[PDB]
Protein backbone atom coordinates (compact mmCIF):
# COMPACT_ATOMS: atom_id res chain seq x y z
CA UNK A 1 0.00 0.00 0.00
CA UNK A 2 1.17 3.70 0.62
CA UNK A 3 4.62 4.17 2.24
CA UNK A 4 6.61 7.00 3.86
CA UNK A 5 3.48 9.00 4.83
CA UNK A 6 3.46 11.06 8.04
CA UNK A 7 0.26 10.46 10.03
CA UNK A 8 -1.48 13.83 10.83
CA UNK A 9 -4.80 12.55 12.31
CA UNK A 10 -6.76 9.18 12.61
CA UNK A 11 -7.40 9.37 8.84
CA UNK A 12 -5.17 12.00 7.17
CA UNK A 13 -1.60 11.16 6.05
CA UNK A 14 0.88 13.38 4.20
CA UNK A 15 4.03 12.95 2.07
CA UNK A 16 6.37 15.13 0.01
CA UNK A 17 5.80 13.41 -3.31
CA UNK A 18 4.90 13.92 -6.96
CA UNK A 19 1.30 12.63 -7.12
CA UNK A 20 1.88 11.12 -10.65
CA UNK A 21 4.81 9.10 -9.34
CA UNK A 22 2.84 8.10 -6.21
CA UNK A 23 -0.08 6.94 -8.40
CA UNK A 24 2.17 4.90 -10.78
CA UNK A 25 3.91 3.22 -7.87
CA UNK A 26 0.85 2.44 -5.73
CA UNK A 27 -1.91 2.31 -8.43
CA UNK A 28 -4.50 3.26 -5.79
CA UNK A 29 -8.23 2.63 -6.05
CA UNK A 30 -8.78 6.41 -6.28
CA UNK A 31 -6.49 9.23 -7.35
CA UNK A 32 -7.96 12.73 -6.89
CA UNK A 33 -7.46 15.29 -9.61
CA UNK A 34 -7.44 19.05 -8.85
CA UNK A 35 -9.99 19.65 -11.63
CA UNK A 36 -11.71 22.76 -13.01
CA UNK A 37 -15.47 22.75 -13.99
CA UNK A 38 -14.58 22.18 -17.65
CA UNK A 39 -12.23 19.20 -16.93
CA UNK A 40 -9.58 21.08 -19.02
CA UNK A 41 -6.42 19.46 -17.55
CA UNK A 42 -3.96 22.20 -18.55
CA UNK A 43 -1.59 22.79 -15.66
CA UNK A 44 -0.83 21.90 -12.05
CA UNK A 45 -1.91 18.45 -10.85
CA UNK A 46 -4.47 18.13 -13.70
CA UNK A 47 -1.93 18.78 -16.49
CA UNK A 48 0.54 16.42 -14.87
CA UNK A 49 -1.99 13.55 -14.32
CA UNK A 50 -3.37 13.99 -17.84
CA UNK A 51 0.12 13.99 -19.44
CA UNK A 52 0.92 10.74 -17.52
CA UNK A 53 -2.17 9.13 -19.18
CA UNK A 54 -0.88 10.15 -22.67
CA UNK A 55 -3.90 12.54 -22.91
CA UNK A 56 -6.41 9.66 -22.43
CA UNK A 57 -7.81 11.48 -19.35
CA UNK A 58 -8.52 14.61 -21.50
CA UNK A 59 -10.22 12.56 -24.29
CA UNK A 60 -12.43 10.85 -21.68
CA UNK A 61 -13.11 14.17 -19.88
CA UNK A 62 -14.16 15.96 -23.09
CA UNK A 63 -16.67 13.13 -23.81
CA UNK A 64 -17.94 13.48 -20.19
CA UNK A 65 -18.40 17.30 -20.61
CA UNK A 66 -20.08 16.87 -24.05
CA UNK A 67 -22.67 14.56 -22.43
CA UNK A 68 -23.14 16.17 -18.98
CA UNK A 69 -21.99 19.77 -19.15
CA UNK A 70 -19.57 21.32 -16.69
CA UNK A 71 -19.13 20.37 -13.05
CA UNK A 72 -20.05 22.79 -10.25
CA UNK A 73 -17.29 24.46 -8.17
CA UNK A 74 -17.20 22.22 -5.07
CA UNK A 75 -18.46 19.26 -7.15
CA UNK A 76 -16.90 16.09 -8.51
CA UNK A 77 -17.18 13.23 -10.95
CA UNK A 78 -15.70 9.73 -11.00
CA UNK A 79 -13.87 8.81 -14.23
CA UNK A 80 -11.25 6.14 -15.17
CA UNK A 81 -7.88 6.28 -13.43
CA UNK A 82 -6.24 5.03 -16.69
CA UNK A 83 -2.63 3.85 -15.94
CA UNK A 84 -2.57 5.74 -12.59
CA UNK A 85 -5.43 4.32 -10.52
CA UNK A 86 -8.68 2.27 -10.77
CA UNK A 87 -10.59 5.62 -10.76
CA UNK A 88 -9.91 9.31 -10.87
CA UNK A 89 -12.13 11.44 -8.68
CA UNK A 90 -12.06 14.83 -10.42
CA UNK A 91 -12.80 17.37 -7.67
CA UNK A 92 -13.35 21.09 -8.34
CA UNK A 93 -11.94 23.22 -5.56
CA UNK A 94 -12.60 27.02 -5.69
CA UNK A 95 -9.99 28.91 -7.75
CA UNK A 96 -9.24 32.05 -5.72
CA UNK A 97 -7.30 33.45 -8.76
CA UNK A 98 -10.72 33.43 -10.59
CA UNK A 99 -12.63 35.11 -7.68
CA UNK A 100 -14.37 31.85 -6.61
CA UNK A 101 -15.70 31.51 -3.04
CA UNK A 102 -13.16 29.87 -0.64
CA UNK A 103 -16.18 28.67 1.47
CA UNK A 104 -16.70 26.03 -1.33
CA UNK A 105 -13.43 24.28 -0.30
CA UNK A 106 -15.32 22.36 2.43
CA UNK A 107 -17.94 21.21 -0.17
CA UNK A 108 -15.06 20.14 -2.45
CA UNK A 109 -13.46 17.98 0.33
CA UNK A 110 -16.86 16.42 1.14
CA UNK A 111 -16.54 14.54 -2.16
CA UNK A 112 -13.63 12.51 -0.62
CA UNK A 113 -16.08 11.00 1.94
CA UNK A 114 -17.69 8.84 -0.80
CA UNK A 115 -14.43 6.81 -1.11
CA UNK A 116 -12.80 4.64 1.56
CA UNK A 117 -9.25 5.54 0.65
CA UNK A 118 -7.79 8.13 -1.72
CA UNK A 119 -4.46 9.43 -2.97
CA UNK A 120 -4.99 13.24 -3.28
CA UNK A 121 -3.45 16.68 -3.65
CA UNK A 122 -4.40 19.61 -1.33
CA UNK A 123 -7.51 21.12 -2.93
CA UNK A 124 -7.38 24.78 -4.15
CA UNK A 125 -3.61 24.92 -3.34
CA UNK A 126 -0.88 25.73 -5.98
CA UNK A 127 -2.14 27.44 -9.13
CA UNK A 128 -5.73 27.51 -7.63
CA UNK A 129 -4.45 30.33 -5.33
CA UNK A 130 -5.75 29.39 -1.86
CA UNK A 131 -3.57 29.15 1.31
CA UNK A 132 -2.33 25.47 1.50
CA UNK A 133 -2.25 25.63 5.35
CA UNK A 134 -5.99 26.51 5.26
CA UNK A 135 -6.65 23.69 2.71
CA UNK A 136 -5.00 21.13 5.00
CA UNK A 137 -7.11 22.37 7.97
CA UNK A 138 -10.35 22.07 5.91
CA UNK A 139 -9.20 18.61 4.75
CA UNK A 140 -8.64 17.18 8.30
CA UNK A 141 -11.88 18.87 9.55
CA UNK A 142 -14.00 17.61 6.57
CA UNK A 143 -12.62 14.29 5.31
CA UNK A 144 -13.52 11.24 7.47
CA UNK A 145 -12.25 8.60 5.01
CA UNK A 146 -8.51 7.69 4.62
CA UNK A 147 -6.73 10.43 2.65
CA UNK A 148 -3.06 10.14 1.56
CA UNK A 149 -2.00 13.65 0.61
CA UNK A 150 0.88 14.08 -1.81
CA UNK A 151 2.45 17.61 -1.55
CA UNK A 152 4.73 18.29 -4.54
CA UNK A 153 6.68 21.23 -3.08
CA UNK A 154 9.27 20.21 -0.31
CA UNK A 155 9.35 23.69 1.27
CA UNK A 156 5.54 23.78 1.40
CA UNK A 157 5.47 20.17 2.77
CA UNK A 158 7.85 21.21 5.61
CA UNK A 159 5.80 24.33 6.35
CA UNK A 160 2.53 22.30 6.40
CA UNK A 161 3.93 19.64 8.81
CA UNK A 162 5.71 22.18 11.07
CA UNK A 163 2.60 24.40 11.36
CA UNK A 164 -0.03 21.62 11.74
CA UNK A 165 -2.14 22.21 14.77
O1 LIG B 1 4.10 18.65 -12.51
C1 LIG B 1 3.46 18.42 -11.47
C2 LIG B 1 2.77 19.41 -10.70
C3 LIG B 1 2.20 19.08 -9.54
I1 LIG B 1 1.33 20.63 -8.41
C4 LIG B 1 2.23 17.73 -9.04
C5 LIG B 1 2.87 16.81 -9.78
N1 LIG B 1 3.46 17.15 -10.95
Amino acid sequence: SFSGYLKLTDNVYIKNADIVEEAKKVKPTVVVNAANVYLKHGGGVAGALNKATNNAMQVESDDYIATNGPLKVGGSCVLSGHNLAKHCLHVVGPNVNKGEDIQLLKSAYENFNQHEVLLAPLLSAGIFGADPIHSLRVCVDTVRTNVYLAVFDKNLYDKLVSSFL
